């Protein structure tokens, strides 16, 4: 099968791939990084997030593969010791898939732009108060007053869902989860406060009332849209493959980077 | 079909109840309440806790309704000015029924209790310290030391769940949530912190570290339980049946009660 | 006495002020925005916050006043209604002061500047992580890494400090408060995570780690501060002084604003 | 001086109990645990709880010290190792001593109870569910539903206050704080949920709604108080003084049983 390898660009994971790629040399294995059907991950889960958007044209046709040179990651989350054996059962084939839901962001303009995140999409202010209305399912449910919003992947649970307060999904869910950032709740002011996770087919909706004007990130990447009209999250249709080659329990690996190792 | 009438005692609950058997008196509908096929809760939340753990065991043959004489419910959710139309409707049939989740709690002793929740199951310690060992699918996850644990229903996260801090998850999901109580962190102990969502067939499980006897309760219900040995957590197979006679969503449902109404 | 006030800017704020002026005029009051000894604010908490900033040089030779044309405010918290009877018993004088504890900010550059705060001060980073080592009284207390932390005063606790998760201390405490925004926390990267209450003369200072522009705020003003070595957070030597003419206990103030009222 | 010493019970704590009491014995200083001017606790926070309580009706009398032989303690908060050093300058005397706040707790039936906490003292139900009418200075403040409240010494608040999201206080500020367990908050009922701080002389009064039976904890003791009228918070008059022999800064204390050591 084509294969590429993106690395950190620090010594190790740099050395890292160039052996990976001679021990690659040895089987029928092409290097491709236009039309690739594994894609490895060198250095961290930010890695790995870079080679995912780099690659999210083409998700259904890609197994990926995250190594970690320093700490644990919740994507890159083998360790450099295993790529030799790595590159063997690779070569081979035959592997087991896992898929991991993934984040529908639709921003509409007086035009239109959709995204797709792996861990979460916030939406923060332009500089001036944060108001919006949140709208679930054409109902409205709140006037959210704050500091922003997060939806978050069942996998980005455990990114910056987690410092905002919201709980850990497993990925097996196919769900999302919304979060409040310093919300501002008073007698006349009101939010749930409590974080929200919402099934597929879900669809959550962002109104501006002053601004219209909002900081939206998506993973690593954040952008500056103006003159927005609607913020819309939804599960995507679309999914991320992992190749499953061994076996490291989403909650072992919560144990590993949170508890202790 | 047969049903039966459970009311929260007070005298509109009452007089409600027997206002609807005089308009069910005017159907092919026979009162039953040990072989119904529908069962309707008079009063809150409560008293419709009470009418499911009272048919708890033929739960796959019951259609329940829930009607408020008070406050809004998340199970009594339908006005009394609702009950003659509830009647008739009922009296039909060929209404579509609407399934929640539950959570079976098993204990085991050195015998074996199994429990089934509508809300949430807690774990407390019965006067000392309360330290457990938390189990995930056979792999440990962390010592827990506070005040106790929730595992919480999808429907059951409005309720205690949510003052732990945990989230509100759509009924449609089949999962089951974890809450902290109080936890104790320091430089050698150390809690997640964060809520955990488990799917379906994730099997969570407490085990002591010293005393074996715990405040466990189920719902509204609470014992003591003396030499424990386990205590398991995992979704119910089985499930609860509405009787769905209108469209009142569950996140229209969290508005009312939470933000305004 | 000379005396000025400042308005909103919307008719009624502008209209309450003019009366107020014609009020005075009866009595031997001489209008003055430069050496003023008596301060009135028409509008709500923020044309509180400029009128106070507007004067933070003379601040041991005034007595503000906060008039509410809008909701109840902390600092605005006199009705309209009672705009008549201020005016008589401040043209009297003879009333009594009550004074609230400020925060006093440094900032030193590769020079330095220092600033006083009503509310709060907020250093988050501009773009890029939000990574800074907090030093309490020369010792290393940890190295912060999230969104960004939050310095209150006692009388500031009720703003952004509760968003934040923070306690609510009555005015009368010569002390700050710092909270967190959104800190990340594993198994290598640790914060305390609890809100801190300093007394006078603790001195709290934030180091930096990499980047060094901050994006500083001080109640409503917000600059962005490039190559900072230090920032320096203790309760300033200065106060502010009200104007008491009834009685507003701050937990009443408390109760109205967030309870029911 | 008379001095006497408490010993956490186990092997090591006894040995270092009777070594101490042998190098008091070469010089002027008589052991009695009647009268005593200072008082040794060896072992934990814990047994420094047992030995403050047994002695709590002569407090302007006695310097307390505290000697940790398992992990480091709040108020045991020095190394074995130094045990020989404490002998000699405690011989000496000319100490310097520090004193922290303490929290009394009255108790009013239908008969009165006071009571003196170094850490905190908890309400809890007695079984039925928790309700009570939060009364701060004579004014109602909120009605609080849901597990119980838990006011705080400013030492006190790394304990139990830390778990239930308290800010941690410098035990200079002559305060107490009040936090929530696990509050029950919807449209209709409604809690501050923010932590308060209140300074001296400012009286929190609980006053019961159903049930007048409460599960009061102060400090380590916990009793079932049954036809409770009435529980009134405030900072204590008297103090604890502890015998300062050298420096160990209570956010160093802090660092060093939270962040790393
Ligand atoms: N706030 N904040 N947190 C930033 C986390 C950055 C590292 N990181 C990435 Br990049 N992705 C994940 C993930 N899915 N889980 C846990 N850490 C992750
Ligand atoms: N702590 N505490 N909270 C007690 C809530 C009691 C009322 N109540 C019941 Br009973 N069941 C539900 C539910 N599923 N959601 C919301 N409120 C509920
Ligand atoms: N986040 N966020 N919150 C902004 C609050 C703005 C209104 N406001 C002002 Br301006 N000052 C105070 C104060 N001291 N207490 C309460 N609200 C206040
Ligand atoms: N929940 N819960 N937490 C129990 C803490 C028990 C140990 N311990 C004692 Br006993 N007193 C203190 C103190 N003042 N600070 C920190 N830990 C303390």
């Amino acid at each position: 099968m084509k294969y590429m390898i993106t690395s950190k660009g620090d010594e190790k994971s740099d050395l890292l791939r160039l052996n990976m790629i001679a021990g690659f040399g040895e089987y029928d294995m092409e290097y491709d990084d236009v039309e690739p059907e594994i894609v490895i991950s060198i250095g961290g889960d930010g890695t790995f997030l870079s080679a995912f958007h780099q690659y999210e044209e083409r998700l259904d046709e890609i197994a990926f593969i995250g190594i970690h040179t320093g700490h644990l990651g919740f994507y890159a989350d083998w360790r450099p010791a295993e790529a030799d054996k790595l590159v063997k059962l690779l070569a081979k084939g035959e592997y087991q898939k896992v898929s991991y839901p993934l984040l529908k962001t639709t921003v509409k303009y007086g035009k239109e732009a959709t995204y797709l995140a792996l861990n979460e999409s916030t939406v923060k202010s332009s500089g001036g108060p944060f108001v919006v209305d949140v709208v679930i399912n054409d109902i409205h449910f709140e006037r959210f007053r704050g500091d922003g919003l997060c939806m978050s992947t069942p996998s980005g649970t455990t990114a910056y869902n987690k410092s905002l307060g919201g709980a850990l999904m497993h990925p097996s869910i196919e769900a999302m989860q919304l979060t409040e950032m310093a919300s501002i709740n008073n007698r006349v002011y009101r939010t749930i406060g409590s974080p929200l996770v919402f099934p597929k087919h879900h669809v959550v909706s962002l109104q501006p009332v002053n601004d219209k004007d909002f900081q939206i990130s998506v993973d690593h990447l954040s952008i500056l849209h103006r003159d927005v009209q609607e913020i819309r999250y939804e599960v995507s249709a679309k999914k991320i493959h992992f190749a499953r080659f061994r076996s490291f329990p989403f909650w072992r690996r919560v144990h590993d980077s949170f508890i202790e190792d």
